[PDB]
């Protein structure tokens, strides 16, 4: 059932994966706006026509059914209205938008907070309005568990539980998420807001993930630490905060799989898309997206540790600032309501994959 | 005590009301960036150079300890890039900031959120910004009550739970959230001020909200008198509210209540520096802490006039709360607030006053 769906920082991490699975399980046509600010500048990733046709040029098995399916690439920035205005018209009539453009770290966004409520904010904004302007009634919002933050008893938070944001990037998404459910009543704008919690994984095939270098996350992290143990003959992994109140002192956390994430906008925009006038207390709704088994940062590197073979010394640290103790999702409106199946469930064969692409990359996609 | 302010939105309504304050209470030189956008592109009332230059050479008899001082204007809108640096430029170095701009009224932000998103929020942001460029570390911000939204009975509290019941109440809201980061990232010291229901005229009688196109009851509610004299029903939204009478309940305070808390905020923030901590991000909340329903305000505004100010009821504005009333200790035991207003009856004498020798607004 074909829709011409936009998706901003479709270039990054989460981004490729939900692009993938268009191009793969769908008719949908797909728009890129991305900036590669979260790229290095880089798009050599990025399945253009043009990058897919030097795909399949360079090596072939039998040509899959997925082959000549390509994403157009606009690059530039969301805030700016005159190339996202260009953007829409060019490439429209855009009928759905999958905002995943951000700045997202955390402990970055406690220490220069303007850098977050403008990118972050304003880019919203921006969106919600060429959306009004080019009669666009659509779209898909990836938020994040950092809406939560602590309670005012740790276990699965569910889709409405208080909001008490710890960080500014917590701030951020909670504040879009109020812009866009207020859009819902005044102009008739169909949101999902959908909650990840801590994207990990990468696609079976090995060729795209989250390249350890630059990144601020936990696993690619050890993996990067793991890439120099290998490496020819400061070297410990950094844990940050062990006064936690936890069953270990380290912050536990919900890895769910970039492909499951993936295949959960699928479903939404597929929910949107049969959404009528009728309804439309139905217009706006939010998903918390985890696998609801949780993990703590000592528990997670243990994993790393057998499924990579390496020895990962560690080094504990002082906590990171923004930091809440505990956060796992309660997915039970997402597997109810949108039919969500997440295909991985434990973190062993999510750092499979997340394995096999680092250790596969040992310059990223350079 | 001489320091320099740049007062954002300081041509409207509270605005000439708070200059005023500073021109005659205060030794603080005194910057006005305003669109216009709010005073119908006009800025005569404005006490630049020019026009307290005229009050003087109309007025008979011995010139006041104030009578000299005025405000710089610069018009264009904050969120202008450009604009607001030039600005900080010429007039640097600014020591505070005083952000009063904004679009308020509670009703079309329902309808149309991104318009208020757009101007309430990227704006405080631009200041934000602006204010880390230039070094300026000092800001007073013009919040609402309508950042509590109900209650899950009493004056309220400055730390009872917020939840706005409208997309003006969320932007207010949002910027205080900005601002207080903003103390922790940057060190800047921000003093936020949740106004009530804004009241009153200046005892001059020379300014304050004209009635045509008013959002605000009271000024709609003389409106309706000025028709008559200078449905034509004064229309009372929804009667079915859980409040004693059935009809909302505000705080009416006094604009000149309202500036002269903005001066004692800023004697506040002058009065910390690099030797303090935790003082650098406070809220007040500012009200007489007396409730008045619609139909009680309809009342005195009955006796002000003698009028019969006849009435019909319709449904709800969308975004109104039943209940928003002030508890006001912390503004008083923190920086000696006194309001001089207490009942609404000298309130509206105030108001009506100017607008009775108002028929036209300022044209
Ligand atoms: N990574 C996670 O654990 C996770 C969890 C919860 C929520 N999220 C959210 O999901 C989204 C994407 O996550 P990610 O891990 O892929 O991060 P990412 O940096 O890999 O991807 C985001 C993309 O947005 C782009 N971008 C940023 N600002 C832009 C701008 N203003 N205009 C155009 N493009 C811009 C970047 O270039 C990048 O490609 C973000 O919105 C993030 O807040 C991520
Ligand atoms: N009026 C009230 O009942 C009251 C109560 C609570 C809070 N407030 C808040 O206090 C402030 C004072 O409101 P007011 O009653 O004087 O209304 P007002 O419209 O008269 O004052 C706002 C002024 O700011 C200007 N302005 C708006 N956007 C601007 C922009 N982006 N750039 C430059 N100037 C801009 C307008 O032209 C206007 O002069 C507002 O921020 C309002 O939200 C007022
Ligand atoms: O060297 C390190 C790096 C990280 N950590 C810790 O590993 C855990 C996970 O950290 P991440 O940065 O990978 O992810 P967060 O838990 O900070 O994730 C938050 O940020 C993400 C976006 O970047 C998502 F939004 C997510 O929903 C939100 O919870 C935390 O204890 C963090 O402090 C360490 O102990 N040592
Ligand atoms: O024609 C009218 C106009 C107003 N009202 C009622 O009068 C009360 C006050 O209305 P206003 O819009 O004049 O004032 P608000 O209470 O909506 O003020 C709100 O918005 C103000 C700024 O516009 C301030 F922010 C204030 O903090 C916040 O309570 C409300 O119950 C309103 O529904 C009527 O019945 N008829």
């Amino acid at each position: 059932s074909h829709m011409r769906v936009l998706v901003c920082g479709g270039a990054g991490y989460i981004g490729s994966h939900f692009v993938r699975a268009l191009l793969r399980d769908t008719n949908h046509s797909v728009v890129i706006v991305d900036s590669l600010v979260g790229t290095h500048g880089k798009s050599d990733h990025v399945e253009t026509r043009e990058n897919v046709a030097r795909k399949l040029q360079q090596s072939d098995g039998p040509k899959p059914p997925w082959a000549d399916r390509y994403a157009a690439l606009e690059v530039g920035d969301v805030r700016n209205e005159d190339f996202l205005n260009g953007v829409f018209t060019r490439h429209g009539p855009i009928d759905a938008v999958v905002h995943m453009c951000a700045f997202l770290a955390v402990g970055e966004s406690v220490r220069d907070p303007l850098k977050y409520y403008d990118n972050n904010v304003v880019g919203i904004l921006r969106l919600l309005q060429a959306m009004l302007l080019h009669k666009c009634d659509k779209i898909i919002f990836s938020s994040s568990a950092a809406i939560f933050g602590n309670p005012t008893n740790a276990e699965p938070i569910d889709i409405n539980a208080k909001k008490s944001p710890e960080s500014p990037y917590g701030e951020s998404k909670l504040i879009a998420e109020r812009m866009i459910r207020d859009c819902a009543e005044a102009y008739g704008i169909k949101g999902i807001c959908l909650r990840y919690f801590n994207a990990c994984g990468a696609h079976e095939d090995g060729d795209i993930g989250e390249h350890y270098q630059g990144s601020t996350h936990l696993i690619p992290i050890i993996l990067g630490r793991v890439m120099s143990d290998i490496a020819p003959d400061d070297k410990r992994m950094p844990i940050f905060g062990t006064d936690y109140p936890t069953p270990d002192g380290t912050c536990v956390r919900d890895y769910v799989h970039v492909c499951d994430l993936a295949s959960a906008h699928i479903l939404a925009l597929d929910y949107v898309e049969k959404l009528g006038p009728n309804d439309k207390s139905k217009y706006f709704s939010v998903f918390n997206l985890g696998t609801s088994r949780g993990y703590s940062v000592r528990e997670v590197i243990e994993v790393a540790r057998k499924t990579t073979g390496h020895p990962i010394p560690v080094r504990e640290c002082g906590r990171r600032e923004g930091d809440p103790a505990y956060l796992v999702a309660a997915s039970d409106k997402a597997r109810e309501v949108l039919g969500w199946k997440p295909k991985y469930d434990t973190l062993e064969a999510i750092m499979e994959t997340s394995w096999k692409f680092q250790r596969t990359h040992p310059n990223g996609y350079a």
